[PDB]
DNA sequence: TCTCTACGTCATCAC
DNA sequence: GGAGACGAGAGA
């Protein structure tokens, strides 16, 4: 049967990250490894990643898995988007780690000689 | 046999200003009247009278016709609205005349700065 | 007769 | 643990 891409071990891949993210992984190896399959929300995805909501709004462009919104029901639905994917996009856009680094001290410089 | 509202002695009225923004005004009464009665843009509403997208784009707030966009038909539609409607909405949302020239004073001056 | 949205930055309120 | 205020470029 098909394996997990991180053990290699489990058969049984994580609900989530199988059927929304297409992402063979199974539980285990998805809370060891946040750094490529933590859910983040879409206000996580602006404030991280400096993206906006044209993009996080492209369903051509990414996965998300949506959730009543914790705060009331009544709310805008809650939007969860895989670190990998969100990453993948933001390095694209920003050029690598290097530049999302450049981007974010460009906008704390912003702040303070923005009072 | 009911006659224009401006003129009270015509009984045809404009075809857009009656169809479309429910107005018995003839045609003739329309060009005499442009405080009233003149089709402006969606640009222009902007541009007048500090009107935001989200009012404009209301169809619960603004008659308003549409036709095809006169630099080219694929780009988005033109949309014009009666100055009439237009301005006592404007009138509202700025505080008369007085507060909308206090507007215009305003944003003038601030591009001034920069 | 031009129109819409990316770019901001973030308070607010959605109930 | 989300969806409008002040003002160039591409094309709704
Ligand atoms: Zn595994
Ligand atoms: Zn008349």
């Amino acid at each position: 049967a098909p394996k997990c891409i991180e053990c290699h071990i489990n058969i049984e891949m994580d609900p989530v990250l199988h059927d929304v993210f297409k992402l063979q992984v199974c539980k285990q190896c998805s809370k060891e490894h946040p750094e490529k399959y933590a859910l983040l929300t879409k206000t996580e995805c602006k404030e991280d990643y400096f993206l906006t909501d044209p993009e996080l709004n492209d369903e051509d462009l990414f996965h998300r898995l949506e959730k009543p919104n914790p705060h009331s029901g009544t709310f805008a639905r809650m939007q969860l988007f895989v670190r990998c994917e969100v990453e993948a996009f933001a390095f694209k856009k920003w050029g690598g780690e290097e530049g999302l680094d450049e981007e974010w001290q460009r906008r704390e410089e912003g702040k303070a000689h923005r009072r």
